[PDB]
């Protein structure tokens, strides 16, 4: 069973799908109107056949129902149907905040840290869940009407934790396993400070419109950051940007994680605690799509 709540029933009977949403990016997804309150949901769609390993996806439905803040996109439930796996979701309209800056070009650095500020509450909820997302990024971070932060997609999150259940499930027999192996083998190897980093990166993403060495190959920057003297990234564009926010990304890029900042931490800097941080600058934002 991929989950003991799913809703044994036909979505269309009480939605009407109305648009195909995110190109494909993030699987098959409707906007969807409720056919007796009238409000939008996205409604994702996802093959669930009867021999299919359903461990990924029930991980992913167990994070989605015990998650309840503003800014975590929220669930509405799930529907099993002729095997097919809908997941109800709230509607973001404005889609994720890397489509909006692929039309509008780089955010203000007011728009960052309002962007950044909505996150970290978001984080600092998950985290306080032992919750770790693990796929911090632009597209991951999705825009409603109103101009509001929502956190989504934990897909990658419910990949590692089912990953981490079937290692634990083969494991064997313990009594000659160093502490290491075993803690690896029951939490990982990291811990959800690594959010914590990707924020930083995500923050340089919607400076700059590309994360650092974008234009490296995937295993040689993994190779780099394994590295001893390996370097944190950088806003490349000096002056562009207040000491504030070079601050934020040089905190928030700590390699060590040990050392590195929690969301509840973060939420004290100056970048994301100044005033006048509010929609209304997610709003001109869309209005610039707009034009
Ligand atoms: C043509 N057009 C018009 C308007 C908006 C879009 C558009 C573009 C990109 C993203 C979204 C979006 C909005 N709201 C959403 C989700 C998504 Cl993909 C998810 C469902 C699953 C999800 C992956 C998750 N796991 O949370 C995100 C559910 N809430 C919409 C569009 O394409």
């Amino acid at each position: 069973v991929v989950d003991p709540d799913i809703f044994n029933r036909d979505p269309r009977d009480h939605y009407d799908l109305l648009q195909r949403l995110g190109g494909g990016t993030y699987g098959e997804v409707f906007k969807a109107r409720d056919k007796v309150s009238g409000d939008l949901v996205a409604l994702k769609m996802v093959k669930m056949e009867p021999d299919d390993d359903v461990s990924t996806l029930q991980k992913e439905i167990l994070i989605l129902k015990t998650c309840r803040h503003a800014n975590i996109v929220a669930y509405h439930g799930s529907y099993l149907w002729l095997q097919k796996l809908w997941i109800c979701m709230e509607f973001c309209g404005a889609g994720s905040l890397q489509d909006i800056y692929q039309v509008t070009g780089s955010l203000s650095e007011l728009q960052i840290s309002y962007v950044c500020r909505e996150v970290l509450q978001g984080l600092a909820y998950l985290h306080s869940q032992k919750k770790i997302h693990r796929d911090i990024k632009g597209a991951n971070i999705l825009i409603n009407d109103a101009g509001e932060v929502r956190l989504a997609d934990f897909g990658i999150s419910a990949q590692i934790g089912a990953e981490l259940a079937r290692r634990l499930e083969f494991i064997g027999t313990p009594y000659w396993m160093a502490p290491e192996v075993a803690a690896v083998a029951l939490k990982g190897g990291y811990n959800e400070l690594c959010d914590i980093w990707s924020l930083g990166i995500t923050a340089i993403e919607l400076a700059e419109l590309q994360p650092p060495l974008f234009d490296v190959h995937p295993l040689r920057v993994l190779f780099l950051m394994t590295k001893s003297g390996y370097q944190p990234p950088r806003l490349k564009e000096k002056g562009k940007w207040s000491a504030a926010f070079h601050n934020f990304i040089k905190v928030t890029l700590t390699k060590s994680p040990k050392k590195r900042p929690s969301a509840t931490k973060m939420l004290s800097h100056q970048l994301v605690s100044q005033p006048g941080l509010n929609r209304g600058l997610i709003l001109d934002l869309l209005d610039k799509l707009k034009n």
